[PDB]
């Protein structure tokens, strides 16, 4: 689809099965998501954006449905206030942007 | 143009005469640039990211040449790693998200 910038372009997602919403953020190198208890392991990692750096659970290889378009990487969990699906994801759903 | 996202979205600006390198940034809904001087009057303001809040100068009516189009509008100056084009400026040049 072709999505508008007048709101920020919250689409749904599945990921554990659960539907979320989340932001498609070609600003961010990574998709991070709202603290969730995610099953399997994991490794910590630091993130940063303004305001400073976050503590996140890197899980990695984890299906990410995203507005019916598959996807599978890397998702960081923690305290974000939104989730975001980063480049590495909407590099997968064939994401452009386009003006 | 179309522009893929295997890379950071960075593109050339005119901003105030001179040019910079800057995000394309979906993921954010105002316009921050690292610090620097700009004409006119600002007014302090605080705006928060994944990494929470930081204090920025406000600066309206502003105009910005991204990629040749012209915008015209409200940019933040303040502490970051990099300049962002959010999307006060990505709309007014006809940028969208396409998949
Ligand atoms: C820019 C404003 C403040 C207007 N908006 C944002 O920061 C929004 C805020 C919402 C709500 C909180 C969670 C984050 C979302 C989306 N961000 C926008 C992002 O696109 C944001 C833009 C940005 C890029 C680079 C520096 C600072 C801000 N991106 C990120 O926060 C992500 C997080 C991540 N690691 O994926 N960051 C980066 O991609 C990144 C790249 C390079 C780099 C270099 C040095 C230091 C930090 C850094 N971060």
């Amino acid at each position: 689809p072709q999505i508008t910038l007048w709101k920020r372009p919250l689409v749904t997602i599945r990921i554990g099965g659960q539907l979320k919403e989340a932001l498609l953020d070609t600003g961010a190198d990574d998709t991070v998501l709202e603290e969730m208890n995610l099953p399997g392991k994991w490794k910590p990692k630091m993130i940063g954006g303004i305001g400073g750096f976050i503590k996140v659970r890197q899980y990695d290889q984890i299906p990410v449905e995203i507005c019916g378009h598959k996807a599978i990487g890397t998702v960081l969990v923690g305290p974000s206030p939104v989730n975001i699906i980063g480049r590495n994801l909407l590099t997968q759903i064939g994401c452009t942007l386009n003006f």
